[PDB]
């Protein structure tokens, strides 16, 4: 009796600035991720057209439930039936492109106004599912970045420590070996598997110090810069940033 | 095109406009709707053989 109408397409470069400054704050930190804008269209056309949604979103609704049983269920499953969503370009195939995508929504009721507040309340329940869900997703993606390199530091610091472990022993050999030859100050060429120009007594300063190294970042400042990057990673956070899954060319109409 | 073809842009165009406001009640939103009917935009290569 009564269809209320929306025609939307996808969302604008100017509605996603907020969304690009968080992305900025992460693409600093080496985690390169956007939510694309004609996916979170199509997602939204998608979660639009789950008919489970929108029985969830018209039993929630306090307006609908204005309007006595078990004939509850029967009555939502009826009026289910009088959301549809089209795209325009569909109807009158290919060949013919479409400059922009575009889809109709609608909403047929009892009353115009009653048509118009269903639509808009049920665009407004789906949008914040995709936004929520967007969201979610940005998170869960800094959540495995952090994950990752927080890991990987673990054990870039184990094989380090192995690798110095190696070269102490080496360094070891070093000593008897220019002991052996008679090389006391260094060397004024060089052995490939136990250096010794340096000299014995310069060999056992050098043995003393890496003996005592305990932190391998000391001296290795990518591993200073990876802990930092950890840091950050752990410190970020993704606010809760609201927007539009589309632009509006026709807002629910007034049938 | 893409805004001029938008509905409530247009919408918005003639309730906002000192001219059209001259030519009284919510029955204004029936005579935008009929005013709105009449702007149109159509591609002059699309009526041909592509």
């Amino acid at each position: 009796k009564w269809t209320s109408a929306a025609v939307v397409t996808p969302p604008e470069p100017v509605q996603w600035q907020e969304l690009e400054k968080t992305f900025t704050k992460l693409r600093v930190l080496d985690l390169d991720i956007k939510i694309d804008r004609t996916e979170a269209f199509n997602l939204f056309i998608k979660k639009f057209q789950s008919v489970s949604l929108l029985e969830e979103y018209l039993r929630s609704s306090p307006y609908v439930m204005d309007q006595d049983e078990l004939d509850l269920h029967r009555a939502i499953v009826a009026l289910s039936e009088k959301m549809k969503a089209v795209d325009d370009n569909a109807s009158k195939k290919k060949d013919e492109p479409s400059l922009y995508t575009s889809w109709t929504l609608s909403f047929t009721a009892p009353t115009s106004e009653e048509a118009q507040t269903v639509l808009s309340g049920y665009i407004d329940y789906i949008s914040a599912l995709v936004v929520k869900e967007s969201i979610e997703n940005v998170r869960n993606k800094l959540e495995i970045k952090t994950q990752f390199e927080k890991e990987k530091l673990a054990q870039d610091r184990i094989k380090m420590k192995n690798q110095l472990d190696a070269n102490i022993q080496r360094l070891n050999y070093s000593l008897d070996i220019a002991n052996a030859a008679g090389i006391k100050k260094p060397v004024y060429k060089d052995d490939p598997d136990f250096s010794i120009s340096l000299g014995a007594d310069g060999i056992e300063r050098k043995l003393e110090i890496e003996k005592a190294v305990t932190d391998v970042a000391e001296l290795n400042g990518e591993l200073r810069n990876r802990q930092y990057l950890v840091e950050q990673l752990t410190k970020a956070n993704i606010n809760d940033v609201n927007f539009t899954p589309f632009k509006y060319q026709l807002s629910p109409s007034l049938p």
